[PDB]
RNA sequence: GGGAGACUUGAGUGCAGAAGAGGAGAGUGGAAUUCCAUGUGUAGCGGUGAAAUGCGUAGAUAUAUGGAGGAACACCAGUGGC
């Protein structure tokens, strides 16, 4: 009901960003996507679709009471600052900011190259 | 060229060292993917030039904690090595 503590997930792709805050013990508590607030196509990828789910996620989770987040960016997305400012903007407190994008140490063979 | 000798430079042995993803066998490590279970959580997710098929309110994706299994070995890493 009421947090002090959280972070907030960036998870940004080409195609998409999704904002989701959770406490410190990673419990959801609020998220938003790009999807979710109307934008479809390359409009979901571009940093101000990336902005929007950041506020609508922020605003979501400071309704429940929270002040400061920690921030964990993943994937390649271009829209990965404009979700963390906008954090800022919306209320939150951003106290740390790291990279969490998963690395395979060699791992699974990716798909084909999208020509041939 | 053949025969009987002699020789130490070619070739090999000894002795002393040097480096190496050379090979074979048996173990073993972490990262990641997938699946599985359990919380949190809510309508999307995924994808393209643009879309749709697909997945999701039978609760997804995300996120947290674990479990299983397979394959490949980030950095080191280099017209570097064998
Ligand atoms: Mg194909």
């Amino acid at each position: 009901k009421n947090i002090e503590s959280g972070v907030a997930h960036i998870h940004s792709t080409f195609n998409n960003t999704i904002v989701m805050i959770t406490d410190t013990h990673g419990n959801a508590l609020a998220w938003s996507s790009a999807g979710s607030l109307g934008f479809k196509g390359s409009k979901k990828s571009t940093p101000f679709a990336a902005q929007m789910a950041a506020e609508a996620a922020t605003k979501v989770a400071m309704e429940h009471g929270l002040k400061t987040v920690d921030v964990t960016v993943k994937g390649p997305g271009s829209g990965r600052e404009a979700a963390i400012r906008s954090l800022q903007a919306t209320g939150l407190e951003v106290t740390a900011i790291r990279d969490v994008t998963p690395v395979p140490h060699x791992g699974c063979r990716p798909p084909k190259r999208r020509r041939v």
